[PDB]
């Protein structure tokens, strides 16, 4: 709906036939989608450099490959000699085998566009509408807004489409218009219609335009324009398909392609030189164009072998997987590119509450008195699993779970905690988590009260709604709450006088229930509970609990702790001030001690363990918080950020302090802080300006609007699912779970991401260069050729297909959070990596040469024997007293061959094996650690068997079928370049790096 701003809401309405009370039918929303398509700009063509230096500069390789077979082909009928059988199928054999080579390139490519599609599910729905569908509101992703249907917006939200506002719900609508109009200053939006059909945006006030903030309110609207309609979509279509920033990553890799484009072509170039001097061999014929053609099919077929296919495919594949993984461990990481980025973060930036903690009070400690004898006592000391308001969790005594009716004094414990208590729990269903009500600290108590469960209710059968409150009501069906004493800050503590639950004796059985300050408890208690019996509060049994409560405040945790205390006797409630709080203290004296509880802001699940991971992998964590810098710091040690005892005078600052430091001071205080408190939001900003000037790639976490530029200028962007959408549209990634653990998965599996790319690199290219030193070496001795134009092209299909792609598919790596960040200055290939290529290469390569030389030299149970000179084999027919009952056509014989071709498929397979890990042996990542590779090696090994012993198959590619213990010997030659490249790990893992 173009002019829609120009129209009134009833016209707007009335032009797609929609009621604002119903919303859209599926009849509607189906036609509308399929008219109007979706709401997003066009995807611009991904034809990378790689794809036109190497993908299609290989394309056209077979091309001329099959066209010097077609020529050969025609040739081969002028040739009046015998018509021979395997020179004949050759051009068969090659487009059969290019066949081949298309199904599998056919299937890495449709394994790239499903894993894609399969990243369309975990998008994230920023867009609220209404359908015909259900009577409520329904969450739908933005692209799939078409308009008709009606939207709703509130506070913190970005604009999805274009949007005729039919009503505002709220008092007022700002919206912020900065991004398109240009002003930072929200705008006042209405409901009227804007006369002028050729009105700027600027004066189009009850218009949603995409992409804009509303800065406050609630409104209702209808969708006139998606996609490149969109006001804004026009302005974006100027970047839309004519952009030009392309990622550090892609920059290597397609330098890497060109470099890879010149050396191949001069290798192979090289191969057709070196060889001019056979162009006239009697095997050829003796025509110099027979010899240079056959020499071409060579150096082309070695070419299509040596070049690595499947990478950009691969990578893909790697990479929508991966954020899948992510996605599902809560990581919705928004753009690709931000990924490489992820994996080398260096530092994170995290915000406590909801992210580090769980910002539910939570007691993980108690503690009753066990035994008292001699004027000495003996603790018995309890710790409570779970860490939100939720009723689950266990109680532990010596980390083993025991059950609290067990211990009278833990009866009475839970007692004091449910009364004395005016906070309860509540489940919300709406959002299906448990929710406080009331104060945190008391929330705490009534949380433990049901996780103890101390009259062992049943509950296991009861609903989320009956379990908030289930032990909690059964105690108080036990005793009714008479009145309470109000909290006072002279005293710090405060009680309930309680009475039997419908008991006749109105004077018999009444208690004060006390809690508060542990000193000022402590000091008003006469006795000592232990179990049902008190006995008198002595000096040692006093001096022994406050030392364990001074343990637990003092300690690395740091906990908040409260005395629980019963008056046996109270005064009667007729002799009881009840308008004067300095009385109170009076009417809690005389008490008898119970129990004491210790609560705390619990961290997040996994999170000690991601920030310990933080370190082993040298990233940086940084707390930023709004508590004080005293509690700050014990929070840190608390979750491990700092030691139980380290120096923290240089490492945590506030906001007060950071801004009494100059710049060069400021800038070098972010080099070594771990804890920022009470900051304000441009604080961020300027830790992330410091952290960039030091190279570091920093993560920075945000909620709000006050964070988005923050967010923004940090390389890693990370907003919170329950956070605002503005800062969601700032971020590069959005936190599901809201946990910090979650920062710390995606982090670690951009760095896997990563290595599966190496360690795909490092099995083609050290594979393929042993294919190349293989045809140079046979040649630069002066050997008899190893290799045939059909049996390069097996090679190619079989060792650079299906088991290169389940590369992909490989596992983490186990260091993989021991190494440092990578940095995105390195190089593609270091040094010490070009030499393990070169090294595994270097041997592939003569195993191969040496296997077919093995026929030759030293042969074992086999014809030819000749350690002598097989250089100067063009001269066998020349001096023929050299041999002893052996013909000379025994160098051409179809057997050194077959152990080449053998060795050197099967010595890939083996290295196929070494890509398991980049430098962890094979002995602590096993070979079945990827199945998908034993698969594709299985399968690559049948295609081997098929050719070798089927006999229509050998004939073609001049093969024959090897002996048993022929084979014995492929193996015997294969394998240990496992221990070669087993070496090579274990070097660089207890030297290069520790
Ligand atoms: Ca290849
Ligand atoms: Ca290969
Ligand atoms: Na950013």
């Amino acid at each position: 709906m173009e002019a829609a701003h120009s129209k009134s809401t009833e016209e707007c309405l009335a032009y797609f036939g929609v009621s604002e009370t119903t919303g859209l039918t599926p009849d509607q929303v189906k036609r509308h989608l399929e008219k109007y398509g979706h709401n997003e700009l066009p995807a611009e063509e991904g034809k990378s450099l790689w794809e036109l230096v190497i993908e299609q500069f290989e394309d056209l390789l077979v091309r001329i490959l099959l066209l010097a077979a077609c020529i050969s082909f025609v040739l081969a009928w002028f040739e009046e000699g015998e018509e021979t059988i395997t020179a004949f199928v050759e051009p068969f054999v090659i487009l059969l085998i290019l066949i081949a080579n298309a199904i599998v390139g056919v299937w890495q490519e449709r394994n790239a566009e499903n894993a894609i599609e399969a990243l369309k599910e975990y998008e994230p729905e920023m867009g609220k509408v209404y359908r015909a569908d259900r009577k409520s509101v329904q969450r739908i992703k933005a692209r799939d807004i078409v308009p008709g249907d009606i939207v709703e917006v509130a506070v913190g939200d970005k604009v999805p489409a274009d949007i005729r506002i039919l009503s505002i719900k709220s008092t007022t609508l700002r919206v912020d218009q900065s991004i398109l109009t240009g002003e930072s200053v929200s705008v006042i939006k209405h409901t009227e219609p804007v006369p002028d059909p050729r009105a700027v945006n600027q004066d189009k006030k009850n218009m949603l335009f995409s992409g804009t903030n509303i800065a406050a309110g609630k409104a209702l609207g209808i969708v006139a324009t998606t996609g490149v309609s969109t006001e804004i979509g026009k302005i974006r279509d100027q970047m839309a398909a004519t952009e030009q920033d392309k990622t550090p990553l892609q920059q290597k890799l397609d330098e890497f392609g060109e470099q890879l484009s010149k050396v191949i072509s001069l290798i192979c170039v090289a191969v057709w030189l070196i060889n001019i001097g056979h162009f006239n061999d009697p095997v050829h014929g003796g025509s110099w164009i027979r010899g240079a053609i056959y020499y071409f099919k060579i150096a082309v077929a070695l070419a299509v072998a040596a070049i690595p296919e499947g990478l950009p495919a691969v990578i893909t594949t790697c990479l929508a997987l991966g954020t899948r993984r992510m996605a599902k461990k809560n990581a919705i990481v928004r753009s690709l590119p931000s990924v490489e980025t992820l994996g080398c973060t260096s530092v994170i930036c995290s915000d406590k509450t909801g992210t580090l903690t769980t910002n539910q009070m939570s007691v993980c400690k108690m503690f009753i008195i066990d035994k008292v004898d001699g004027d000495f006592c003996s603790l018995n000391e309890f710790s409570i699993t779970g860490s939100t308001y939720a009723p689950e969790g266990e109680v532990l005594k010596n980390d083993k779970p025991i059950r609290s009716g067990q211990f009278d004094g833990l009866v009475e414990l839970a007692t004091i905690c449910a009364l004395c208590n005016d906070s309860s729990l509540d489940f919300n269903e709406t959002k299906g988590v448990y929710e406080k009500v009331g104060e945190a600290t008391e929330t705490a108590l009534t949380t433990l009260v049901e996780k103890m469960n101390v009259f062992n209710t049943e509950v296991r059968n009861l609903s989320k709604v009956e379990r908030a409150n289930a032990c909690n009501s059964v105690i108080r069906q036990l005793m009714k709450k008479e009145f309470t004493l109000e909290f006072s800050r002279d005293r710090k503590s405060m009680s309930v006088y309680c009475s039997p639950a419908k008991s006749s004796r109105a004077a018999v059985g009444n208690k004060m229930f006390v809690k508060g300050a542990p000193e000022g408890v402590i000091d008003r208690c006469n006795y000592v509970r232990v179990g049902t019996t008190r006995v008198p509060m002595t000096g040692p049994v006093k001096e022994k609990i406050l030392s364990v409560i001074k343990e637990w405040g003092t300690g690395r945790d740091t906990l908040r702790c409260l005395a629980l205390a019963t008056r046996d006797t109270p005064p009667k409630r007729e002799e009881m001030v009840l308008d004067d709080s300095s009385r109170f203290m009076e009417y809690e004296t005389d008490l008898t001690f119970v129990g004491v509880v210790g609560m705390l802001d619990p961290p997040r699940k996994e999170v000690m363990g991601s920030i310990q991971l933080c370190r082993d992998a040298g990233i940086r964590v940084i707390m930023i918080t709004g508590d004080n810098k005293g509690t700050a710091i014990a929070i840190c040690r608390r979750i491990g950020i700092f030691g139980e005892n380290e120096e923290v005078a240089d490492r945590a600052y506030t906001g007060r302090e950071f801004d009494d430091l100059p710049l060069a001071e400021q800038r070098e205080a972010c080099r070594r802080a771990c804890c920022f408190a009470r900051v304000e939001p441009s604080h961020k900003s300027k830790i992330v300006e410091y952290l960039q000037s030091y190279d570091e790639i920093t993560a920075m976490t945000g909620d709000g609007v006050n964070d988005a530029p923050a967010l923004k200028k940090a390389e890693i962007g990370i907003a919170m699912g329950s956070g605002t959408a503005v800062a969601k549209t700032a971020s590069e990634m959005v936190l599901a779970d809201d946990n910090f653990s979650t920062i710390v998965a995606a982090v670690e599996e951009g760095r896997a991401i990563y290595n599966n790319m190496k360690q795909f690199i490092r099995y083609l290219i050290s594979s393929n260069v042993g294919e190349v030193v293989c045809i140079f070496l046979t040649a630069a001795l002066g050997l008899p050729e190893a290799l045939i134009p059909v049996q390069l092209l097996w090679v190619n299909l079989v060792t650079d297909g299906l088991p290169a792609t389940a590369l992909g598919f490989n596992p983490p790596d186990l260091d993989i959070m021991d190494r440092p960040p990578r940095s995105p200055k390195e190089p593609l290939i270091s040094g010490w990596l070009f030499f393990r290529y070169m090294a595994i290469g270097g041997y592939v390569g003569a195993a191969t040469v040496g296997a077919a030389a093995w026929w030759f030299m030293y042969a074992e149970d086999g014809p030819g024997v000749t350690y002598h000179q097989l250089t100067h084999f063009m001269q066998c027919t020349e001096d023929h007293p050299h041999f002893e009952g052996l013909d000379c056509e025994i160098f051409e014989a179809p057997e050194p061959m077959t152990m080449a071709l053998s060795v050197l498929v099967t010595i890939e397979m083996c290295n196929a094996l070494n890509s398991l890990s980049e430098n962890q042996s094979l002995m602590r990542m096993p070979p079945w650690v990827n199945i998908w590779l034993l698969g594709s090696i299985c399968l690559s090994m049948s295609l081997h068997f098929l050719i070798l012993y089927v006999d229509p198959l050998p004939m073609i590619f001049k093969l024959k079928a090897l002996d048993l213990t022929q084979w014995l010997m492929v193996l015997k030659i294969s394998l240990p370049v496992i221990g070669l490249d087993e070496i090579l790990k274990f070097i660089a893992r207890n030297y290069l790096e520790g």
